[PDB]
């Protein structure tokens, strides 16, 4: 059994405003899909709420939510109470949002970060990415062009 975090962040470390993602990255779609495709995937409810209803669920993938509220309905979704109820396959990728991967982090040995070359100053309210301690190695990988005009690039990075 293992737990990994896979996220986009800016600069500043904001991920998510306004119940959305402050850009967007084409690219990077098929990176999350290849990391992601045949586990199961964790999210937070709000992030469930997020996904546009062509790809909610995520296909391909075992969708898992977390919420407190009992007998909410995710049409799609294993609906489950705590974290640790939802980590029972070999591989559980957590997919956001900022509550989640604060809650998940202690258990991650692998993280895929995608960083993006913006600005993006803080602002009250925004969901923001976890920090990783000096427990974590890897590798950042090369800038990359994305046709919405931002750079971005990868760090892998992984644990006992
Ligand atoms: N890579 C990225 O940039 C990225 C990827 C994913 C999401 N996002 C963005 O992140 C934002 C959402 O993040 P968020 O922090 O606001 O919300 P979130 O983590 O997606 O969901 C929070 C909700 O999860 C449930 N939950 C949280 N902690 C729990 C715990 N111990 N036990 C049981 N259930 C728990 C609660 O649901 P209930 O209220 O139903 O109890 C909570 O309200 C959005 O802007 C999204 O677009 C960004
Ligand atoms: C349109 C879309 N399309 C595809 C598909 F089907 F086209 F590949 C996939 C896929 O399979 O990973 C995924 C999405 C989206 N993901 C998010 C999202 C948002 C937050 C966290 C994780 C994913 C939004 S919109």
């Amino acid at each position: 059994t293992m737990v990994g975090l896979i996220w986009a962040q800016a600069t500043s470390g904001v991920i998510g405003r306004g119940g959305d993602i402050p850009w967007r990255l084409p690219e990077d779609q098929a990176h999350f899909r290849e990391i992601t495709m045949g586990h199961t995937i964790v999210m937070g409810r709000r992030t469930w709420d997020s996904l546009p209803a062509k790809v909610r669920p995520l296909p391909g993938r075992r969708n898992v939510v977390l919420s407190r509220q009992a007998d909410f309905m995710a049409s799609g979704a294993e609906v489950v109470g705590s974290l640790e109820e939802a980590l029972t396959s070999p591989e559980t990728w957590v997919i956001g949002g900022g509550q989640v991967y604060a809650l998940a982090l202690p258990y991650a040995t692998r993280c895929e970060v995608t960083e993006v070359d913006i600005g993006l100053p803080r602002e009250a309210g925004d969901a923001l990415a976890p920090v990783l301690d000096e427990t974590w190695r890897g590798e950042t990988g090369e800038w990359r062009f994305s046709r919405s005009g931002l750079r971005y690039r990868l760090y892998s990075y992984h644990r006992s």
